[PDB]
């Protein structure tokens, strides 16, 4: 019913809480590199940002990939929505102090994405001497491999201390979940800009994701004793091991290149927000739990529809970021594992 899920999730934990010595090795690159960075005059500003710090991750069947994220407080910024995308904006600055760091990135009042991530991947390219991978980059920009195994994907993010963008407005739909007054609390919060044809950035919101794992209940207790442990966390881990499988069973062809864990957190957060109360995640109910997310996800590439949890009006299932017939080939996969009691579990 729930017992060879629970067996997945045992099997899963003997492979991260046993001693991965990969993040102290990612941890060392990261420092290497910051160092180097703030010893330039547009990366001085630089900085670490916190998403669980250097041991971020993606990869939860292999620790064979980390995700890290660097920041650069980008003050008094105006931004420009390109073309109604509500996710894609334009850099400019108000120009008080002209002569700024990033002033060298400028075309006309724009600020250049691919100019900015030339100089950062230049100087972390001189500084490896890890292995560097031109391969494509964009985003995630930087990607490194520590040794034969470990790959390290390096992403460089302009941060805003000011209001969240209009797009955002009704977004982190957290209300009836976590409270209206942790909503107010998480969007006083930065907000960070991320590259990725033109010289636009979309805002990032990757940082909120630990705030909300570790604090996740309608009670303020919920996993802190016997009584109150609930499942959401398990399902989370679940539904990113099904797309990691998948991607591993499909790996010779094109079809789920398009997907990440990113997609899943979205559909898993959706849930969320329709499973508001703690009673619908009773650890006992793993298996239901699990169905509800899986079904979540199918409803979703069927329609095609899974608005980005920050900019409801942001389309992550839009026919111009995934097709159709890429939505029907994970459809079809998902549809397959679900009838099956999930053989990628195996
Ligand atoms: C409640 C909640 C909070 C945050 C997110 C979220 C939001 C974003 C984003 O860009 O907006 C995310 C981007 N990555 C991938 C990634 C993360 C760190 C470093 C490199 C790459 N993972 C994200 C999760 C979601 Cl979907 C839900
Ligand atoms: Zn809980």
């Amino acid at each position: 019913g729930a017992s060879k899920l629970r067996a997945v999730l045992e099997k899963l934990k003997l492979s991260r809480d046993d001693i991965s010595t990969a993040a102290g090795m990612v941890k060392g690159v990261v420092d290497h590199l910051l160092l180097r960075l703030k010893c330039d005059s547009a990366f001085r500003g630089v900085g670490l940002l916190n998403t669980g710090s250097y041991y971020e991750h993606v990869k939860i069947s292999a620790p064979n990939e980390f995700d890290v994220m660097f920041k650069l407080e980008v003050p008094r910024i105006q931004l420009e929505e390109y073309s109604n995308t509500r996710a894609y904006y334009f850099v400019k600055f108000k120009r008080n102090p002209k002569e700024n760091p990033l002033s060298q990135f400028l075309e006309g009042e724009i600020l250049s994405a691919s100019k900015m991530l030339s100089k950062f991947r230049k100087i972390i390219k001189e500084e490896i001497n890890v292995i560097m991978k031109r391969k494509r980059g964009g985003s995630p920009a930087v990607t490194l491999l520590i040794s034969e195994k470990i790959s390290v994907d390096i992403t460089l993010a302009l941060e805003s201390k000011s209001s969240w963008p209009a797009s955002t407005q009704e977004g982190l739909r957290i209300q009836n979940w976590l409270s209206a007054k942790v909503r107010k609390q998480l969007r006083l919060k930065p907000f960070y800009l991320v590259p990725k044809q033109e010289e636009t950035w979309r805002l990032s919101f990757s940082h909120i994701e630990k705030e909300i794992l570790n604090n996740h209940g309608k009670s303020k207790t919920c996993c802190e004793n016997k009584e109150e442990k609930c499942c959401r966390k398990d399902c989370l881990k679940l539904m990113k091991y099904l797309l990691e499988q998948l991607k591993e069973r499909f790996k010779d062809k094109k079809h789920l290149d398009k997907f990440s864990s990113y997609h899943v957190k979205t559909a898993f957060f959706h849930v969320c927000t329709q499973n508001p109360q703690d009673s619908q995640w009773d650890r006992k109910d793993l298996g239901l739990c699990f169905d509800n997310c899986v079904t979540y996800f199918l409803q979703c590439l069927r329609t095609e529809k899974l608005e980005n949890y920050f900019i409801p009006e942001f389309n992550l299932f839009s026919s111009n970021l995934i097709d159709k017939r890429s939505k029907e080939f994970l459809t079809k996969q998902i549809e397959y594992e679900r009838n099956n009691e999930f053989p990628v579990f195996d």
